[PDB]
């Protein structure tokens, strides 16, 4: 029995939860799981709910152009599939490996539903060692100041013929262009280091070890154009003390960066986030 | 504009969701904040429902008689209230008061929407120190085996006269009859400690000290006549060290009880925990 | 039978452990439990040891005059002292009792091993609900622009008159002057909340709110000269989500700097902080 | 510069710190960092203490000889290595890899610090995915009730082979014997997961399921003659909720052994694990 997954935003309207409900209820649907919240500050709501056939046995494409009808009237973001279906999931990264070996564990263990369609580098494959990625294509597209215009239509390319679904900067340190950046909304996620306070300037892991701080972040969040500054989806940290040299920081540094983007990546891919402006509705469970 | 959280359990059926969602908005409210889930194990739906006036302001008692009649046909278990409205909460102490400390500090500065009606113990009131109830009234309900029914009839008509809604059993070590736990179906909430290996008779602190853990555990549930066995509420964990002598597990052992019941007690007064059979649905 | 611990940072050298247990060894004394750490970077090294009487009972006073022999040749910084000799500490709360109320319930309930000297405030004891405050001395000491330095005086006066080991900034928003910060090197703590990235200027929760952030923190500290800058002692944080409005992370703020405040409190208390320059080594 | 560790326990006695300290003093070594506990319900001291060489640079193998004289005056049980000396470790295994998979993952993004010497299982290479095994040997040593003593000494007879310094039963699900448990007594660790209560019988999970429990937890323990009851080393949780069906306890028992087994792995690798009669001393942070 195939289980389904409807997510939306609009907004603020009386009798939202009724037309859906309602439209599920005469579809012959039956509700597994929902959550809903009001954004009374945006004037926005959400809704996640997960639902099987009852009475009516209804393909997801029929569901869709039905559901349509609805989120046309009610001007609503959404989104419905099939629990089954993987997300395409392409894995750009640059010389750090540690996010790109924590997704593929946590894939090839049941983790994270998705198929990955390719990993994609600036630099050669020969830079990065103790892989074997096996049916996962790898792709070396390189780039300098004066051809991110070739570089990006490649990859843009790559996305298109393997029909990718979401793009994770897995620490790929290329910045993406504000076009590129647009193409991808709301398909794109970014890791980086967050400490308690800020460090700003060079070398912000030993101004951190200096200041003497007992935590190290990471923020998971969506790509715009402004660097490193779309919506969070995520953040979480990890102690830091005394004992910790300057390595250790860097170690632990990766070691939260790569919890908080695969946490962030399992969100995503259960159809849990839901974009609200510059921010993120989470269902967590 | 007041706030509004209606909680709900019934057979799972198709059309719940559009049943209740449509009451509201064919009412003039709005949907602030739900959830819905379905125990499929079971057959039973479960939702919570924050809402307020949109178009229509109905005061509660009319949205709860219009309620009834929905209620009637899908066969729910339910309740409206206002948020704004605190429950009326009695706690029971016997002689620890860790839990009972907590408890009425969580109170005092707001972490624990309640009116707490009194503090009821087997033991009398000199036998606790350090204490200023203020204007929370302490009764000395003495019993022994052969009083259990007049003191229980004592219990019963002070949570009649102060409306309670509510009874913490705060390491209150007196066993409720069976007819005194089926009145308070869903409206007595226990505490009590958990090990992982569980450890049975005579000393389980020291067991567990010399079995050499790494956890200490609390157990917060709803009471029924099966002891310290009814539907679980919430469960938690402290860590445990070779540095911890069997003093210091009390002390921990304490420390967990008392954030387990604390953070139980939080979800029931905040609409968040449904009744499902021998479990519980919480909505966190 | 007493516990004694000693407390101490130095230029790294070989043989200071030696030179230290052998001490302890020779005086009678029997480890209970120690830690050693050589900050490499900084070329400092750290330990705290726990002690009592083994082969001969040595008062506090003559173990403190031999042991001084050995801080002399090491250059030590160095504290010994009864683990039973509960720190005299001064409490100073502005408009927010949030943190002053935690610790009170924390001394009340046995988890922070202290004697509160003082509540000191620049607002007057109606401010404040007083719950826990029970016969802790209250003093108003108002301050503005031009009263700073005799207001300090007060404060300086009163530390002496009680005795006062310690002074905690539970969340007190007036600024200590320079002099003042000196004469308290390593005997203030501080406490400040933030966020992950840090927010300036008008409306920081609102900022907060804005970026849609999904944790809050704070940071227990020394006071220095540096504004909320000085030696960090502990750091938390806590979640915040969408259902967050900015009244919420006000409340969680509260939270997490109580949680924070506490904690550091109590690894003080514990002697187990020792600075390092502008960081410090916590035995935890 | 090499650093070393030293761990150990003995009956508690007075000037343990100044011996054992004046010893690496006037032997040329300077301490790094160290640890002592006096158990005084049990009566026993102990300590650990990683150092390097400050005024004399001295081999291993002459520290050992030295340091020997003191061990056997204060009855200690001890132990100094080089940190850099990787254990030589043997994975066992039987149907679910998910600790497998873990510790290989874990060891191969350099968290774990050992040399893996053989993957060996009662089950065939075909019931693995494989997945990070890469060149690690891998054995079929079948198991039945009549064959327990013969496929033993082919286990007994690999870690003498092998040298192997420590055995992981990694969900390993036949009983090893007294004897078996005897030889590898400090030396050998196994994983179970358990709930608040724990549950004896025929569908454990179904009866957890049943109980309603928010919490599963796993316990990873040195191996002894009792099933399942050895010196324990570490113990955690993870939540459990109304929506995890029987499956997904399933699922979250084995995430949580695998996190467990890891961690404790670790403190052993790490030098951090004392033995203590019945109980651990862990010396964490």
């Amino acid at each position: 029995h195939h289980q389904y997954v409807l997510t939306l935003s609009c907004p603020d309207r009386a009798g939202i939860v009724s037309a859906v409900s309602t439209f599920l209820f005469e579809n012959g649907q039956n509700i597994l799981d929902a959550q809903q919240y009001n954004d009374t500050e945006s004037g926005h709501f959400f809704m996640r709910v997960v639902f099987n056939a009852a009475a009516k046995v209804i393909p997801l494409a029929s569901l869709r152009t039905g559901f349509g009808v609805i989120a046309a009237k009610f001007t609503m973001g959404w989104h419905m599939r099939d629990r089954e279906t993987r997300r395409k999931v392409m894995l750009l990264v640059s010389q750090s490996d540690h996010c790109l070996a924590d997704i593929l564990y946590r894939w090839r263990v049941g983790d994270l539903h998705m198929i990955p369609t390719a990993i994609v580098s600036n630099h050669p494959r020969e830079t990065f060692s103790g892989f074997d990625f096996g049916d996962i294509p790898f792709y070396h597209f390189p780039v300098n100041k004066d051809t991110r215009r070739q570089q990006e239509a490649a990859i843009t390319a790559l996305i298109a013929q393997t029909h990718t679904d979401l793009v994770v900067l897995a620490r790929y340190m290329q910045i993406l262009s504000d076009e590129m950046s647009a193409r991808l909304a709301g398909r794109c996620i970014n890791i980086h280091h967050s400490f308690l306070p800020g460090f700003k300037g060079a070398k912000p892991y030993h101004q951190a070890f200096d200041r003497g701080v007992k935590l190290i972040g990471a923020t998971a969040h969506y790509v715009t154009s402004a660097l490193d500054e779309g919506p969070i989806i995520d953040q979480d940290v990890e102690r830091i003390s005394h004992r910790d040299t300057p390595a250790d920081l860097v170690r632990k540094g990766r070691d939260i960066e790569r919890r908080v983007l695969s946490r962030a990546l399992h969100y995503h891919l259960d159809d849990r986030v839901i974009l609200n402006g510059r921010k993120t509705v989470v269902f967590t469970d």
